Order: structure tokens, then C-alpha cells, then sequence
């Protein structure tokens, strides 16, 4: 988050793949900021999506210059297999990870907390799950997630972690997150919109 | 499993890194044979270890010809950071994955089953966990694992999956697993032994 930020969207509202991936590839360290091995495989899972995208991009950076480029090339290339293939499926899942991240931090900067347990971040994690991922998952993965929330940190530890290196007050640092959240939220919206427009979203549970 | 098998160990009992990685890189598809998204991030997690190993090997295949080569080069290179770095830490975790796999299939070929639920494989998965991974994990990851067992298949489905492509009777196919299990078990033993000998094992919980 914080330091290497995604720049804002333009007229055409196209997101360049190169810059996008350079950007998002900083976000899995962050799972280290949850501060537990419980969360290792999740990060792996997102490195995964990203790699799969970078794989396609690199086969021909011009041909796949923008994120739409990918979706539209793959639609042609693969049959009715699409969108359930390729980078389109990777970005499809990744955008949901980014969105979770997005809702989560939003929730934390906004001061949504549980009155009882106010330095836990389970409420902030659950709201995230519910907006970003729940509908695509069966009960088991939800049970798991709830159980993972016990390995989540207290809020204040989480933020030291996010800011680790920088020597700012917690208050100062939340402020850095809000600014991050501006073009992050913007960008996720643009991808979500695209997926709806190109008709690449899958609405059913894995 | 089955088709691309690791060849047996020699006099020196050294395991060549190239052949080893070519071998093991077939094993994550297998998690697809559990037949659920619950298990996706695990496979990612093992692709991970493997990648990290292949990364080092490729920087100089001769210098890291054998698996011991790696452990011993890294010991010198890194400080008292070692063995908690590098490929040594990757192979350290990977060998535990391979061992889980190893105990699991053993257990299934041997006909260890729960008398009540005899076509479930939870008992076979739990024995595995307990021998291979439990001691290195805290209660949460165990809860999770138990909960993942509900997304595990019935035994007979699992085996169709493992053999998918081949058109053999279940009985015939278990027989293919037993033979696989010969040099697989042998090889994991040789790595476990090495790690003890070079003093690279970490016995405490992540
Ligand atoms: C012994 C140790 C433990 C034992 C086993 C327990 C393992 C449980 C693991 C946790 C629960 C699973 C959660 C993840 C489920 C994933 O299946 C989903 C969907 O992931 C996609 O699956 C897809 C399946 O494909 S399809 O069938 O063709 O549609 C794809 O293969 C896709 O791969 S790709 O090639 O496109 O690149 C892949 O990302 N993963 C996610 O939902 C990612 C969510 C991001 C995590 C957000 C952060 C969570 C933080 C939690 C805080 C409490
Ligand atoms: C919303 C979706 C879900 C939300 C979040 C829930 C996520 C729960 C995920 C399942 C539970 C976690 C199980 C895995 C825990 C891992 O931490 C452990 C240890 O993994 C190692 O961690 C290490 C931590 O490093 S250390 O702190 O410096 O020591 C390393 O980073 C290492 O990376 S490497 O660079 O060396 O390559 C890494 O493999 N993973 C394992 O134990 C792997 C086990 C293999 C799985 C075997 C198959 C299970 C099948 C289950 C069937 C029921």
C-alpha cells in the first residue's frame, strides 16, 4: 500500500496491464502484516493470479497492453470456454482479492469496529468477506475463514506492520491508507465495470 | 504419481536437484484430485516451495547439482539465518508436503479405514497430518484442516481422479500407487535423514 501507488484513470478509462501488474505485485506482502502462517497460502494464491496474468502479458506486451486487451483477445482465442480460462479467470479472481483488501482498509479507516471487541479486526474482515467473496463460496470455506480470524492480529499491531519502516503515528498512517484507497478503489471499480460490460463475470460459487 | 516416477537412489545416496524438481513438479495436480477449491491454496503453497528451489538451482545448476549441495552452499552464504532461509527452508517445508502425500497414499493402499465411514478418507488424511505436519502447527491450522476434510472426496472418487486418463480398475490402480510409493518413500527418507544430519531441521511450530 502507501508508497508505490497506482496513478489515476484517464479519458478512455483503460488500465494498462504493465503498470497494473507492477502496482499490484506489491500487495501480497501485507499478508505478512496479518502476522501469521495461517495466511501464507492466501498470499500464494494471489501471487498465483498475478503470475498467470504476467505470463500472458509477457507473451506480447503490445497485444495485451490494456486489461481489456486481454479479456478481448482471450474471448476470441478460447471458445465458449471463456471467460472460464486464462488471464481472464485470473484477473477475475484477483479483482476480488483486491476488492477484499479495498473494503477491509476502508472499513478500518472509517472506524467501523465492534463496540465490545474494538481492537479486533474480525468485524472489518467479515464485512470484507461478505462484500467481496462470500457469494462465490460454500459454507466450508466460510467456516475456515471465520476460524482464520482468530489468527488475525489486533488492529493497532496490524497498522504498525503496514507502516513498518516509516516511523509515523498510527493516526498519521491511517491517513496514508485513505489516500492509497482513492485510486485503488477507483481502479477496482473500473475493472469490475469492465467485467460486467464484456460479460466476463461468473456469478456462481466455485 | 503413477506415470513419471523418481528413479532409485545410488551408493552416495545423493539426490540430484534437476531430476528431483522435474519429478516433484508433477505432484500438485493431485490436489485437483481432491476435487474442491478448498484445496487450491495448498497446491499453490507447494508450487511455491518448488519454485523457490528451482530459482536457486537455475542460478547455477552445477553448483547446486544435488540437494545437499544446496543446503551446504546456503549454510555458508547466509549466516546464523540458516537454515531458516532460501531453498533450504523451501525444501524443508516441501519435504513435509511430500511426506504427507506419502503417508496418505500408504494409508489408503493399506486399507486403513474407518469401520463406520469406510469410503471417507478423513482417517487417512488425519493420520497423514499427524505424522507429517501436526507438530509444526498451532490449533487454528488444525481446526482448518479438520474442516477441510469435509470438502475431501470419497475414496473411490479420489482414485478415479488419480487414474483419470488410464482406464484401469480401482484395484489395478491402488497397485500402481504402491509401486509409486516405493522410491517416493525411499527418497523422502533420504531427504529427512540429510536434514537431520546437516542439522537443517527446525522442530518448532511456525
Ligand atoms: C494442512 C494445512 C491446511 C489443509 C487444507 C486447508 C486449505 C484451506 C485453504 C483456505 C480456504 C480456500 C480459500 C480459497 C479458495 C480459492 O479456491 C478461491 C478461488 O481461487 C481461484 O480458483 C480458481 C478455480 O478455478 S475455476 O474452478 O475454473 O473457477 C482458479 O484456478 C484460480 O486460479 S487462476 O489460474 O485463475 O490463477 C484461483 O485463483 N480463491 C479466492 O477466493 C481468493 C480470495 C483472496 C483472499 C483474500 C484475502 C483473505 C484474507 C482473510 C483474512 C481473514
Ligand atoms: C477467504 C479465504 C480463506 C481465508 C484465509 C484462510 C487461509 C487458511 C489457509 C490454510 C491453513 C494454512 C496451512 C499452511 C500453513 C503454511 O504456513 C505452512 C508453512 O508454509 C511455509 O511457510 C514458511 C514460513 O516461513 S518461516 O516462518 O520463516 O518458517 C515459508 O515462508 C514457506 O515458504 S518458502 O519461501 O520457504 O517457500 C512456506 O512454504 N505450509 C505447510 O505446512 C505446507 C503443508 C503442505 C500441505 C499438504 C497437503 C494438505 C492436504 C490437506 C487434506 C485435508
Amino acid at each position: 500500500l502507501a508508497e508505490h501507488l497506482l496513478k489515476p484513470l484517464p479519458a478512455d478509462k483503460q488500465i494498462e496491464t504493465g503498470p497494473f501488474l507492477e502496482a499490484v505485485s506489491h500487495l501480497p506482502p501485507f499478508f505478512d502484516c496479518l502476522g501469521s502462517p495461517v495466511f501464507t497460502p492466501i498470499k500464494a494464491v494471489i501471487s498465483g493470479n498475478i503470475t498467470k496474468i504476467k505470463a500472458v502479458y509477457d507473451t506480447n506486451p503490445a497485444k495485451f497492453r490494456t486489461l481489456q486487451n486481454i479479456l478481448e483477445v482471450e474471448k476470441e482465442m478460447y471458445g465458449a470456454e471463456w471467460p472460464k480460462v486464462g488471464a481472464t479467470l485470473a484477473l477475475m479472481w484477483l479483482k476480488r482479492g483486491l476488492r477484499f483488501i479495498q473494503v477491509f482498509l476502508q472499513s478500518i479507516c472509517d472506524g467501523e469496529r465492534d463496540e465490545n471487541h474494538p481492537n479486533l479486526i474480525r468485524v472489518n474482515a467479515t464485512k470484507a468477506y461478505e462484500m467481496a467473496l462470500k457469494k462465490y463460496h460454500g459454507w466450508i470455506v466460510q467456516k475456515i475463514f471465520q476460524a482464520a480470524l482468530y489468527a488475525a492480529p489486533y488492529k493497532s499491531d496490524f497498522l504498525k506492520a503496514l507502516s513498518k519502516g516509516q516511523n509515523v503515528t498510527e493516526e498519521e498512517c491511517l491517513e496514508k491508507i485513505r489516500l492509497f484507497l482513492v485510486n485503488y478503489t477507483a481502479t477496482i471499480d473500473v475493472i469490475y465495470e469492465m467485467y460486467t460490460q464484456m460479460n466476463a463475470e461468473l456469478n456462481y460459487k466455485v
